[PDB]
């Protein structure tokens, strides 16, 4: 529900420098066309979706990918540090730990490397070989950053780690490192704001579990749909459109019944009803730090969160 | 302020065998045979009162055995120590043992190999006995119960010197006194921290004698006023998390308790006033802290603690 | 031939390992029972050192009564009469207003797994009620904690309260208290004809007792009833264990009232099945390995009626 005051000055150079810069990978250059794949510079879809909105007579650049998208997963790590703290069993990662071994430093560090998570984004492109290119150049500018302003709060290691958090380096598991779980699930709650139904809630494919599954698996159905409405509530308080839900309607999306029924299962009966953007809130929550933050500490967190620092 | 889950796989499995083998049984010295009169001192085979008080009680037709001894008891335990780790380190020069360390030298491995001992602190009881012959008797078995566990599983992580100390932590054999190494210290605070579940206001607050200082006041003049009433307010917390009896708390009615003067005015300085509301029992979360280590180890990882637990 | 769900067999393979293949605890001399001194031992009943083991082959099975073999046939007994209660117009309608039938097929696979750990919480084959009770709460923690950390994403969190309680088997709850209990006690009481006399199951012991197959008749018919109790008797024989002889004729000169004869013989009819008698290494085939076990009962024919309907 807060941050530290350190964090927001990094915030507000990473939205000067980065958050609030056009996208450059874009225009006619970046074009994609499946069938000439390679007559371009894109190959893949992606360049030229939604590089700005307008809102009244200021242009907000990347709009999906902005200092709102970016803070509110900073609120989303926060309350996450407290959901898996009440579990008995928190999954551990690859590298030993669980979200419960970090402490509230660390969760300040963590919070610093989630503001340069998306910041080396060059335009929407989504596929794989774009993907890994803008992680690394938020890497890069982390790096250069902490390596230069945070090394009374970073050690060496630390800015080593937090960096290949960033990078999502390939061959890195989703649960590598505890960091780069926390980091990692809330990028993950924030696609909410923009996937289908089928990726929130029953998973794209067999194996997958779908978003909200995946917080249900991790922290329960009363703290996961907890931290699954603050979220909600907090792209409303940031503008953006919260899109409706209907568990009666995930029989009717083209998936076998398999895999529909497991996740009403884990999921149970959700009919909650959707929300429209606002133009206002969208480009308060967008141009400036202060804007944004004073719109999401005043939501109200679940009644089991107690921040801590 | 959640503690969150702080013991290890190895420590919570050490726990189900403690759960499974001994703190889910049934005591077994209780029948007609160890009733007891000062009066008629060896007409059974007891030698002093209290085996025959709380064998268990029954919940929504679920029979908890041993529930002041149980297992929410012994975990509340391992939570008061993790917690008294970290006070020991903001103080200036915290207590020296006979072993010549303090709280403060504890190594995170040797809370790990402590906590693993505090399990089995009260494991060997067989009633609510505790004359004299009877805790030593109890305390004995529960030695005797961790190093026969250790010796067969925990060769990896307690050299056999450190089974043996362990092993006379639990023991409390007459003679030792509360300080005697700083790990065996830290388990007799943990376990006198939960006497205020079931004790008088006046060991809590006052001392049973003019000697002693009373549980609130130990706490008090080894971690400070501030730290120490954090710990109170934690363990009175942990009690309302597995279910228990919270008793609430009057500084007002301590002169009216029938001791002198002296005695209650430098209580009184010492824990400053206190006005706390108690709270009853609760048998949902009773018995969910009663009858397995994930019911009970969830219960607890939840609870605030004081802030400054998680600055280091 | 009936089938089982893989990620059942998953979990059947994980309960061997972890409890039916161990061996009972509470055993040997400090839990032996002698009723002229009933203070004497840990035991507060007989039963304690029955059966600890049988040895096969020089290899050493423990709990032969209450293991893999037993817990596994549970298993397709409840797949069977799932079908055989969707035959019947009003089948029997339990305390939570369920029938049998109101089960789906994917309820069926959950209730499938809590059968693998309805008697996997024994410690000895004590069964007077202290005991009993003690033990199917082991059990029933034992399949809440296994479930709630990797079965999360197959049972609900009510659902595991549910088939935990099923488990449990407290006291007070009926027989029938939910459709998923009844469909779990009725497969371990088919079991029970594998040791138990024609008394119990043909006629039962009091006046208000149905016997094991008059309720199996009283529930399915005399056909599908006596279908599933031959069923039952060839999945003892292919798991090694003796199959009692069945003979009518016999019922008069039990020494129980012509009242209860009479009825007997008017609900099951008249019967008499020659037996046949116990073989060591499919025994120790059905005992010693999930695969060894499954692939002994699926190829067991079932009866003409049963289609089962698993494919996902």
């Amino acid at each position: 529900s807060i941050l530290d005051p350190e964090v927001l000055k990094v915030a507000e150079y990473v939205y000067q420098e980065r958050l609030s810069k056009p996208y450059t990978e874009v225009g006619p250059e970046w074009e994609y066309n499946h069938k000439t794949p390679y007559a371009t510079r894109a190959t893949g879809t992606g360049h030229n979706l939604q590089r700005f909105i307008t809102i009244d007579d200021q242009r907000l650049h990347r709009p999906i990918h902005g200092l709102a998208h970016t803070m509110r997963t900073l609120f989303y790590s926060q309350l996450m540090y407290e959901a898996a703290k009440r579990q008995p069993h928190p999954h551990r990662c690859a590298d030993g730990r669980t979200i419960a071994d970090l402490s509230v430093q660390d969760l300040k560090k963590l919070n610093i490397a989630q503001l340069f998570f998306v910041a080396g984004r060059e335009s929407e492109a989504s596929y794989g070989d774009a993907y890994h290119r803008y992680h690394l150049y938020g890497a890069k500018q982390f790096e250069a950053y902490a390596r230069k302003h945070l090394t009374h709060l970073f050690s060496e290691k630390e800015i080593v780690l937090y960096s290949r958090c960033i990078e999502d380096r390939i061959g890195d598991r989703f649960d590598e490192t505890a960091e780069g779980y926390l980091i990692h699930l809330s990028h993950m709650i924030d696609l909410m704001r923009c996937k289908s139904p089928v990726e929130v809630f029953i998973g794209h494919s067999r194996g997958v579990s779908g978003i909200v599954p995946t917080l249900i698996q991790l922290f329960g159905r009363e703290d996961g749909l907890d931290i699954m409405h603050y979220a909600r509530s907090l792209f409303a308080a940031t503008g953006e459109a919260v899109p409706y839900i209907s568990s009666s309607e995930w029989p009717h999306l083209g998936i076998e019944s398999d895999r529909v029924e497991r996740a009403l299962k884990i999921v149970g009966s959700l009919e909650v009803e959707g929300q429209e953007a606002d133009a206002k809130k969208t480009a308060q929550a967008g141009f400036s730090v202060d804007g944004c933050y004073g719109a999401l500490v005043k939501i109200d967190t679940p009644d089991w969160y107690h921040q801590v620092k």
